[PDB]
This record gives structure tokens, sequence and C-alpha cells, in this order.
């Protein structure tokens, strides 16, 4: 895809925010968009086309690749940052509500952050049981009928595929970081 | 082609309207169209493309595939936006000249709860089309064709079938959640009578 005016919405939420709620969460999670159009949409743009298994049996590839892949890296990214995002702007939303007619304020502000450490360690759990582990291999075996004895499958672009994971994890625990020492920032202040 | 002025065309429906339905709606609605267009139009990028079949009789590969998807799931849901957002749409705008004129009330609240129960019309009927269309919302790897000029019967086998069952899961449940919101409307609006 494509953008045309994401400065105008970063302004905006960027008001009414900690320190470093106004920065460095903000930037990070730009930093992750820009990974994720920029680059790594297109590392995985022939992830079927270029699956290669050494049989002649039809159909045999079919269930082999979707065996090994349910859903692939880059369209579970893209649902964590969605759900990451929405507390954010429901947020600027609730307060227009009473804008247009200091507990509840408070209130529902610490309880965004809340979700948003539930979701990032939620969707960190999924790639470590999905996928075992953060390293891609260059081979799979699979048995899956239609498919005789077994057969070898071959994975496209497996070491570029690793660094892009790797990386995308990492800024994901320092997002989890971040929010839970700004979230008991805020409980010493009660 | 992609997203152009929606925040002013979203920054003017948003405002006069209730509590809930006020961000519930439309937040649950920007939803299901981020889920759409980011995520989901390019899982089934390749769903005739990678159709096999596995015999050697040409065109059964194209009447199999019309067969068992006689229409793509990601255009049932593209109209389903459509037809959803429409009463939104117009009621919206209808009372934007009041509100301008009155600078310069019980008929509404029969065009509001025409349009509330609309939608509930529209997000019941396209729910239903997918279970009897497609046998539920679970997608199959094989499917067995005996359509002419196939010959006896056929072994096809689908494209992600796993990774399309994830998201009609998904786009149904948000479907649900919408139909729940909706009624709870009509209930706080017809305890006024």
């Amino acid at each position: 895809m494509d953008w045309g005016t994401l400065q105008t919405i970063l302004g905006g939420v960027n008001k009414h925010s900690t320190s470093i709620g106004k920065i460095w969460l903000t930037v990070l999670f730009i930093f992750r968009i820009m990974i994720l159009v920029v680059a790594a949409k297109e590392v995985w743009g022939d992830e079927q086309a270029d699956f290669v298994c050494n049989t002649l049996q039809p159909g045999c590839k079919n269930v082999c690749y979707d065996h090994y892949f349910p859903i692939s890296h880059i369209r579970l990214w893209a649902l964590q940052l969605i759900f990451v995002s929405t507390p954010a702007l429901l947020v600027a939303m609730h307060v227009a509500y009473r804008r247009h007619e200091e507990g509840s304020l408070w209130w529902t502000y610490t309880s965004s952050i809340f979700f948003r450490v539930i979701f990032e360690a939620a969707f960190m759990y999924v790639f470590y049981v999905m996928y075992d582990g953060f390293s891609m291999q260059r081979l799979v075996k699979c048995n899956a009928w239609p498919c005789p004895n077994t057969v070898d499958c071959f994975v496209s672009r497996p070491t570029e595929k690793t660094v892009f994971t790797v990386f995308m994890i990492a800024v994901s625990g320092i997002c989890i970081l971040l929010n839970v020492t700004e979230l008991c920032y805020l409980l010493i202040r009660y």
C-alpha cells in the first residue's frame, strides 16, 4: 500500500500524553509501520510462488505450504498493529464525546495502557508456539495427504525472513518494557 | 487506488449521534475496513491462479472453480460494508441543513429508528448468505467436482484454506457484535416510547 497524510493524525494524537509516552512509544510505533510497509511486505511477496516441493503428485505443494504456514508473518504483524492502535484512537474519541456537551479521564487512560501490554504479549506468544522459535528453516518435511510417504519442500528467502522476524520481535519487547515502566510511574502517583 | 480524504468524511459523520453509536459502531466499522484492505485482500490474491485439479481435461478447472466459489468472499464483504454504510450516511446528511438553517422534532426519531432498523437487516442477510452458500464457516482443502466437461469425478485443491478460515471467523465475529450493539439502541430508544 501507500499513504497520503499521516502527519496530521500523529500531531493531534501527540497531545495529552506523558513525557516518554509522548515520544518513545510514538516513534517506536511509526518505526514498526515503516519497517512493515516499505521493506518487509515485499520480502513475503512470493512466499507461495517460489515454494518448491520435490514430487510429482498434484496438490502436494498446496497442502504442504498450508500445513507449515497457517498464517503468514506479515499478516500477523498487521493484525497486531491494528489491535495495539485502537485504544490509542478511541480515547481520542471518548474525550471528543465529553467535549460536545478527573477520575474518568484518569481511569480510561490507565486502562488503555493495561490493554496494550496484554495484546503485545499475546501476539508474541503466538509466534513462539505457532512457528517454534524465531528462526526459519530452509527445508521442511511434509507427509499430509495427498502427498506420498514424505516429501522435501524448500522455503523461499529463509535468511531474510529471519532477520526481519528478529527485528520486529525486538522492538515489540521494548514497547512492552516502556509500557510497564510508564505504568508503574503513574502508580506511585496513585 | 487507496484511501483519501476520509478523515473529513468521518469527521463530519461522527457528530450528532448516540453515545455508543457515536464511537463503538464507527470504531468497529473502521475496524472491519482495515482488515479488509490492509490484510485480507491479498490472501485471496491467487484464488484461481493456485487452484489445482488432478486431470488432463481442458476446461475442467474453470467449471470446477466456478461451481464451488460462485462469488468470492472478499467481494461479499465489500458489498456488505457498502450496504450497511449507506443508511448511516444519508441520515447523517439529512440533519445538516436544519442545523445550518437553525442558526440563520419527533419526525427524525422515525428516521433514526429506521436506519438502525435497516442495518440489522443487512447484517443478518449477509451473515445468512455465508452460511447457506458456503456450508459453514470452515473451508476445506479438498473439493470433489463432477460437473461437465469433467470426467467421472475430479479432485481439486484449494489455496490457503487455513488462512482464509481465520479471516472468515474474524469477520463473522465482529459482524455479530455490531448486531448486538445495534439492538441496544432500539431498546434505549423504544423505552422512551
